[PDB]
């Protein structure tokens, strides 16, 4: 029998001195045990989906900013720091800025001289988004997730980008202009990263080594690294964890790990259990291992971490959730937190207490 999450020490508290501890939220999250569970253990905040780039301007011109400002005045009013994520990402990102003057997909032009168009007009777009969302929220945002996702699983291209909307569109160009136009309007102190998944592994953590290496040298604004860390039990080594931080680094840029959660199952996380009170106690314990080794991890590597976050509170909150329920017939429970469904701690808490 566990504890409720606001009677054990605070996890904030306990790394205070090598890393901000922060939690994914949603505007109705803010009050109630989550919003108890947030005041005691987290110093740092981030929109789970209010600042995304549809939940900000669904319809050109049309800017919809009440869940962040929500959000922002919870961080404000709790003395919190606050992630942007993200300025651009190749999902929830509204279809209006993909299409040319007479309402068609400018991925299916096949004339090079209105492509060129369409790039000149995306982009114009981009800086416009850009611009209108960092002055709202320059003062309030500690770190930005300028860019989301933009480096490839595999290597389609010299530079191994994702051949996205974004990049089939302008290239690279969306990348540098993202970056350029939020250092130009946060200021110099604002702290921009790029954001991604797998930055554990290769080939990607070489794509992403080799283009921040190839951005900075010309000159494009970049801070730091955002590790998302959808990670599982086993996998990826802590060593690979280590690794990529520790590459990043070498170049003088920020890690902030973003978006962690552990989850209990493989990918596809098949075979999951079908709620959380069928969980063997077994699983519990392994996450409670992992969590251990990798938050032993974190604060080894602590010179070089600023920021952990995790994608949720606890773990009657998740996006591994549609995940379970997506790979196992529309049923399925994860469950990646220290804390759980009613907000008693779990195993692993005591692990990374300690
Ligand atoms: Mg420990
Ligand atoms: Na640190």
């Amino acid at each position: 029998v566990q504890p409720a999450a606001w009677q054990v020490a605070s996890l904030a508290d306990r790394y205070e001195e090598s890393f901000d501890i922060g939690a994914a939220v949603e505007p109705h999250q803010l009050n109630g045990r989550q919003g108890k569970v947030l005041k005691h253990h987290y110093n740092s905040i981030v929109a789970e989906n209010a600042m995304k780039p549809i939940s900000l301007q669904p319809e050109e011109g049309v800017f919809t900013w009440d869940g962040a400002d929500a959000i922002v005045e919870f961080a404000r009013k709790n003395n919190m720091n606050l992630r942007f994520h993200t300025l651009v990402w190749h999902n929830q990102v509204p279809d209006w800025f993909f299409l040319d003057e007479e309402g068609n997909p400018m991925v299916e032009e096949t004339n090079e001289a209105k492509r060129q168009a369409n790039k000149e007009l995306l982009l114009e777009r981009l800086e416009t988004h850009i611009k209108t969302v960092v002055e709202r929220y320059k003062d309030d945002v500690t770190a930005w997730d300028v860019v989301n996702e933009v480096v490839d699983d595999g290597t389609p291209n010299e530079r191994g980008l994702r051949e996205s909307v974004w990049y089939q569109i302008t290239g690279d160009e969306y990348i540098r202009v993202a970056f350029e136009t939020a250092r130009k309007y946060a200021g110099e102190d604002a702290k921009l990263f790029i954001n991604d998944y797998n930055t554990e592994v290769t080939p990607k953590r070489d794509h992403l080594y080799n283009l921040v290496q190839d951005l900075l040298a010309d000159g494009v604004p970049i801070d730091g690294v955002g590790h998302q860390a959808h990670i599982q039990i086993d996998w990826p080594t802590i060593d690979e964890i280590r690794t990529s931080m520790e590459m990043f680094a070498g170049l003088g840029l920020d890690n902030q790990v973003t978006e962690l959660d552990v989850s209990l199952y493989g990918w596809p996380p098949r075979p999951a259990f079908p709620t959380y009170d069928a969980i063997p106690q077994e699983r519990f314990q392994a996450q409670a291992d992992r969590y251990n080794q990798l938050f032993e991890l974190y604060e080894e590597l602590d010179a070089d971490l600023s920021s952990v976050t995790f994608w949720g509170i606890a773990d009657n909150h998740t996006w591994l959730d549609d995940r379970a329920r997506e790979y196992n017939d529309g049923v399925g429970k994860d469950a990646p937190f220290v804390f759980d469904p009613n907000y008693r701690v779990k195993p692993a808490f005591w692990r990374i207490i300690d």
